[PDB]
RNA sequence: AAAAAA
RNA sequence: AAAAAA
RNA sequence: AAAAAA
RNA sequence: AAAAAA
RNA sequence: AAAAAA
C-alpha cells in the first residue's frame, strides 16, 4: 500500500533528466571557425548570384568539411533579410564560432562575388562529378525579379530540409521518400519544377548532414525559430514549417509507434502482468516527453543524450506486442525495419495474433459510450 | 451423447472460411494500366459514335489482351451518366488499375473521335476476319435521337451479358444457349432484333470473359451493383439484373442440383447411413452459402477460393444418388454432363430406382399434412 | 489553412488516422450521390476498411 | 560483482 | 536507428 | 489535394 | 506417412 | 466445370 507510493516516486526520478545548474564555463569546447558567406546587400541581383555560386559550390569534391557546413549555412538563410542576424540569434553552439563575412557583387571578379579582396573571393567560390541541376539544359539560375528568386530560392531550400527528415536514421533509404515529398511540393506550385538537383548533389549535403552535428542544431534550431513566428510567415518560412512535420520525432518510431498500437489500441493484452511494469515505464516517458519542451521531437536529430531513454531496450516486450499489432493495422508499417538485440519475437506474435482474433469484435471500454447491444456488435463480426 | 456434439463443431469450423483479418498491404499484384475509353461528354452523339467504333474495335484480330479488356469495359458501362464514376465505383481489384481516358468527337480525325491527340485517337480505335453484325446491310449504327441509342446499346450489352452465364462453364457447348435468350428478349421486345452480332464477334468476347479474372470480377461487381440500386432500375439495369438470374449460381450445379433432389425429395434412402454424414457436410455448405454473403452465387464465375469446398468430391455419394433421381425428374438434366473421378455409379443407379418404384407411392411425411387416406393413396397408384 | 497553405494542414492531413479516414470514405459512397465524383486516392488508403 | 539497452 | 504522412 | 452545397 | 477432391 | 429456366 505505501510500497506502490514509494514505488512510483522511485521510478519518475530514475528518467527524470538531471536538473541542469551549470557548471560555471569549466567544459567548453574549442571552437573552429566556420566561414559563412551572408551577401552584403538587400537586393535581389546579389542574393541570386550568391544563390548561384554557393550551389555550385558544394557539388565540387574539392570543398571540406566545414567549407561545406558555412556553404550549406550561407544558404539556408538566404530567405531573409539581414541573414547576418538571423545566423547570431541561432548560433547556440559551443562547439561552433560563425565567423560571417560579407559578400558583395562586383565587375572585374571572374566569379562575379568579392568580400567586404577579389582573388580571396574566387578561391573561396571555385566536369561528371560536379553536382548540379539534373537538366543540364540550365547553366545559371541568377535572376532579377525577387519572386523569381523567391521561387528559385524555396526550390533549393525545399530539397535541404527534406533531407533532414532522414539524415539520421535512413540515408540509403532515403532517396525513394524524399522524391514523394518533392511531388507534394510541385503539385502544390511550391516549388518549381524543372529545378531538381542531382542526386550526387543531394548525397553531398545529406552525407554532410548526417556526419556533423553542428550543422543539425542549426537547423533545428531555426525550425524551432519559424514555428515561434507570429503571424502569417514568409512564404519560405511557411514551407520549412511545413517541412518539419517530417522532422517530427524522425528517429523515434520505436516510442510513438509503440504508443499508437500498444496503448492506445487497450487490447485486452495490456492486463498482463508482463506489461504492467513497462506501461509505468512508458508512463513516465509520456511525461517525460513534455517536460524537455520543444526540443523534445528533434532529439535523435539533435542526438540528445536522452534518446537512450526513449529507446525500446527498456520496455522490450511492450514493445515487441506494439510491433506485433501495427504490422496489420498499417499496410506501411510493414516496410519498418525492426530489428534489435531484444526483440522478442514471443510477444510479438501474441501482438499480432490480438488483432486477428478481435477483428470483428467490438469493446466493452467503448461500447457503453456509444449503447453497442448484443443485436448490433453481432452485425459488425 | 459429448461426442455428437464435439462431432458438429468439429465439422463446421472445417467447412468455415478463415477469418479475413488481413495483410496490412503485404501481398499486392503488380498493377498493369488497362485503356477503357469514356465518353467525354454527355451528349448521345458521342455514346452512340464511341459504340460503333468500340464494337468493331473488338472484332479485329490486331487487337492485344488488355486493349480487349477495356474496350469491353468501355462499352459495358455507357449506359450511365457519366461512365468514369461507376468504373472508379466498380473496381475494387489488386490486380489492375483502370486509367480511363476521355473521348470526345471531332470533325478533322478520320475515325471521328478524339482524346480530350488526334493521330493517338485512330490509333487506338484501328474483311472476312473483322467481325461485325450478321446481316452486313448494317454498317454504322450511329444514331442521334436517345432512345434510338438506349435500344442500340441494351442489343449490343444483352449479348455481352448472356456470354457470362456460360463463358467459364460451357464455352463450346454455349452458343446453343444464347440464342434462346436472344429470341426472350426479342419478343419482349426489350432488344432490336437485326443488330445481332456474329458468332464470331462472340468468341473474341467470351474467350476473353473465360481467359482473364479482371473482367470477370469487373462484370459480377457492377450486377451486385445495379442489384442494390433501390427504386425502378433504368431500362439497361433492369436487363442486365434479367440476365444475371442466368449467371446466379452459373458453375455450381453439382451443389444446388444435389439439394433440389438429394435433400428436398426426401426419399426413404437418405436414412441410410452412407448418406448421414454426406447431409452433415451439405448441411454446412448451406449455412456456408450465406456466411459468404451475396458474393456467393458468383463463386464460380469469380473463380473464388472455396468453389473447391462445394465441389461435390467432399459428398460424392450422396451427390450420384440426386444424379440419380434427377435424370427422371427432369427432361432437362439428361443433358447435363456430369462425369467425375468420384462419380460411384453404384449410388446413381440406387437413386434412380428410388423414383421408379415411389411412381405412385404418396408419402407419409406429406400425408399426415393433408389427411391422405388409403382410400386416397391408391387412386394416385 | 488549406487556402492560405498553412503549416498545419499536414496535422489535418488524413495520413495521421489513415483506418478511420478509409472507414468515412466507405460510409461516405452510399450515402452520397455526390461524393462518388470524390476522387480520394493516397499512400495510406486501406481499401480493407473502405469495404467494411 | 555479473545480463540487456541508438 | 529504420515505415507512412498535401 | 480532389465531391456536393440559392 | 500414403487415397480422392474445378 | 458442364443441364434447364419471359
Amino acid at each position: 500500500a505505501t510500497l506502490l507510493r514509494s514505488l512510483a516516486l522511485f521510478k519518475r526520478n530514475k528518467d527524470k533528466p538531471p536538473i541542469t545548474s551549470g557548471s560555471g564555463g569549466a567544459i567548453r569546447g574549442i571552437k573552429h571557425i566556420i566561414i559563412v558567406p551572408i551577401p552584403g546587400d538587400s537586393s535581389i541581383t546579389t542574393r541570386s548570384r550568391l544563390l548561384d555560386r554557393l550551389v555550385r559550390l558544394i557539388g565540387n569534391p574539392d570543398v571540406s568539411g566545414p567549407k561545406l557546413t558555412g556553404a550549406l549555412i550561407g544558404i539556408l538563410s538566404l530567405f531573409v533579410e539581414s541573414p547576418g542576424q538571423l545566423i547570431q540569434r541561432i548560433t547556440d553552439d559551443p562547439d561552433v564560432s560563425i565567423r560571417l563575412l560579407e559578400v558583395v557583387q562586383s565587375d572585374q571578379s571572374q566569379s562575379g562575388l568579392t568580400f567586404a579582396m577579389e582573388d580571396e573571393a574566387d578561391q573561396y567560390f571555385s566536369q561528371s562529378r560536379f553536382g548540379w541541376f539534373e537538366n543540364k539544359e540550365i547553366s545559371d539560375i541568377e535572376v532579377q525579379d525577387p519572386e523569381g528568386f523567391n521561387m528559385i530560392l524555396g526550390t533549393i531550400l525545399a530539397q535541404i530540409w527534406v533531407l533532414l527528415a532522414k539524415a539520421v536514421t535512413a540515408p540509403d533509404t532515403a532517396a525513394d521518400s524524399e522524391l514523394r515529398r518533392w511531388i507534394k511540393y510541385t503539385q502544390q506550385r511550391r516549388v518549381v519544377g524543372e529545378f531538381r538537383l542531382e542526386r550526387k548533389w543531394l548525397d553531398v549535403v545529406r552525407n554532410r548532414i548526417a556526419e556533423d552535428l553542428s550543422l543539425r542544431r542549426f537547423m533545428v534550431a531555426l525550425i524551432l525559430d519559424i514555428k515561434r513566428t507570429p503571424g502569417n510567415k514568409p512564404r519560405i518560412a511557411e514551407m520549412i514549417c511545413d517541412i518539419d512535420t517530417y522532422i517530427v520525432e524522425a528517429g523515434l518510431a520505436s516510442f510513438i509507434l509503440t504508443i499508437k498500437f500498444g496503448i492506445e489500441t487497450m487490447y485486452p493484452a495490456l492486463g498482463l502482468h508482463e506489461f504492467a511494469g513497462e506501461l509505468s515505464t512508458l508512463e513516465s516517458l509520456m511525461n517525460l516527453y513534455q517536460q524537455m519542451g520543444e526540443t523534445a521531437p528533434y532529439m535523435v536529430i539533435l542526438e540528445n543524450s536522452i534518446q537512450n531513454k526513449f529507446s525500446a531496450g527498456s520496455y522490450p516486450l511492450l514493445w515487441s506486442y506494439a510491433m506485433g499489432v501495427g504490422v496489420e493495422l498499417e499496410n506501411s508499417m510493414g516496410g519498418l525495419n525492426f530489428g534489435r538485440s531484444y526483440f522478442d519475437p514471443a510477444y510479438f506474435r501474441l501482438g499480432q495474433e490480438m488483432v486477428r482474433r478481435s477483428a470483428g469484435k467490438v469493446s466493452s471500454t467503448l461500447a457503453s459510450e456509444l449503447g453497442i447491444t448484443a443485436e448490433d456488435a453481432r452485425l459488425v463480426s
